[PDB]
């Protein structure tokens, strides 16, 4: 009945970030609707502002007055929130790792962040970012929990149902669920008879365990995958919409998701990272078979493409 | 202008926990009035069920599975008190190196324990897992808005009770009580004044409203008055920023020498974080009060000790 937002969050996360993210295009492909006997659309967020869609949930948590912007998700999450700090003329502080590798290090100074090392264990990480917010009278930004986030990563949905008005299900990769969880929320109060399909790795099948089991079920171990934009579970946020709005959950093997990118590089020519392969390996596996044939018009999001 | 709770939270809360606490008497003490030259009136939280006001807050938490805190000692109490009355579990979580002495405390008023180490990490972290264990809720002792809530009804309590009241008198610790009756004064008459009492060893609430910021103890507090070694937090600060009159501090010695003036005098059995308020109206930067607020209840919290 009540989640950490609501359709009315989305709406005004729209009209907050739309003036400065791209409306990104809608693309197809014979050759994966020969493949999958469904009829593909690809929204193609690979082409947004920072290289992935979570500009979306990053610009809106900082137009939702703070002096800076703190995360410890150094990558596709700690590339948007910094250039939406840059955009709104505050300052971004990674904390990252001092034992991270120097070409990652770089990499997060490339794109315009002020480090802060923390020890490498989620505890620092959390507790450096903790300081870092205190001292710089500034606030955290999580990459899927905080409801600012999940309201703006919800905007794909917005395009989507315009973009492809006969759309039968929508597939989206779910790492934390803020993507999944903001897309659940808009489209099952436009439209409920649209489907919403997540697409996980076996190898990080936290949120396909607990949706089984009707409880939440983080990863135990720090997951192994090549998807690496999904390996954080699900949280106390995106749990119960997923829980109750998201209709099914299609885990990939290693072998899929490869098997998916390649594909996509190869016959789409499209340069997505492999986190946003898993949605197109999804709808390529076995049990996606088992979806209704009348779930003809299916949109893949092709999440990320900095890679 | 909008905080973690309102009025309306408070006066629920009130409803939701009259017919399991005490509306605890206000008493008087002709040799304190002396001392202080002002009209004081006690209220005597320290005969409330579990031995302090935090009943309050711990019921309208549980009534508003199984409860989780680490605050082991009033609120743990108190939640544990507020489980059983609910038919439910409350799980304590102690280090490890805690003293027996204070593990048979916490198993003989009903707490099952589990155990962590004895660091503000491991003790959240285990809070935590019992919590998802047990399918649970973790009940903070200050910050949670529900036990914010609870704790108001004090205010409401104390309205009532002393219709001429001008000032109320608060043992500040993590602030949850004095948030609540801050809320609930300033919403049914912002005239009477709401001051906070804290020790100098643990000042943070007084150092938080002289520079505008929430600024948290650095370092784990040394006082006697055990109950309020914890640092105010986000939410009971803006609500003590804005809507709290002053803050006075007490030293080490003015908590004990009124705490035992309180017992000897009073023959009340106060613990000394109950103390903390009678030492702040007897504080020599107390007498900078205006004469005019001469009516002043001020709250004995607690009397486990
Ligand atoms: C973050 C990320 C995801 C997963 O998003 P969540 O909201 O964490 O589920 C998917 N694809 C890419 C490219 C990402 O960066
Ligand atoms: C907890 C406690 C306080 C302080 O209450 P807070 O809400 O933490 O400020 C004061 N007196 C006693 C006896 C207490 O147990
Ligand atoms: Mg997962
Ligand atoms: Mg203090």
């Amino acid at each position: 009945a009540q989640y950490c937002i609501s359709f009315a969050d989305v709406e005004k996360a729209h009209i907050n970030i739309r003036d400065s993210i791209h409306l990104t295009p809608v693309l197809t492909s014979s050759i994966l609707n020969q493949l999958t006997g469904r009829n593909l659309f690809f929204k193609c967020e690979l082409f947004q502002k920072t290289g992935s869609f979570k500009i979306r949930g990053a610009l809106n948590a900082v137009r939702s007055k703070p002096k800076a912007v703190v995360t410890h998700s150094s990558g596709n999450h700690g590339q948007a929130l910094t250039y939406a700090a840059k955009l709104e003329g505050i300052p971004a502080y990674i904390v990252v790792p001092q034992t991270a590798p120097d070409c990652k290090k770089l990499a997060i100074q490339a794109y315009g962040a002020s480090i802060v090392y923390c020890e490498p264990s989620d505890e620092s990480r959390e507790n450096v970012a903790k300081r870092v917010t205190e001292e710089t009278e500034g606030i955290m930004v999580h990459p899927n929990q905080e409801p600012a986030v999940i309201a703006g990563q919800g905007t794909i949905a917005l395009e989507v149902l315009n973009q492809v008005p006969l759309v039968d299900a929508l597939v989206v990769p779910v790492g934390g669920g803020g993507m999944l969880a903001g897309i659940a929320i808009t489209v099952k109060a436009l439209k409920p008879s649209v489907k919403v399909y997540a697409a996980e790795p076996s190898n990080a099948d936290d949120c396909y365990q607990s949706k089984l089991k009707g409880k939440l079920m983080p990863n135990l171990y720090p997951p192994e995958t090549i998807a690496d934009g999904v390996k954080s579970s699900i949280g106390l946020n995106t749990w119960p919409i997923i829980r109750d709005l998201v209709d099914d959950i299609f885990t990939v093997t290693e072998d899929e998701i490869k098997c998916a990118t390649q594909l996509v590089w190869e016959r789409m020519k499209l340069l997505i990272e492999p986190t946003a392969g898993v949605g197109v390996a999804a709808v390529l596996s076995q049990h996606f078979q088992t979806v209704s044939p009348e779930v003809k018009n299916i949109c893949i999001v092709l999440s990320g493409g900095n890679v």
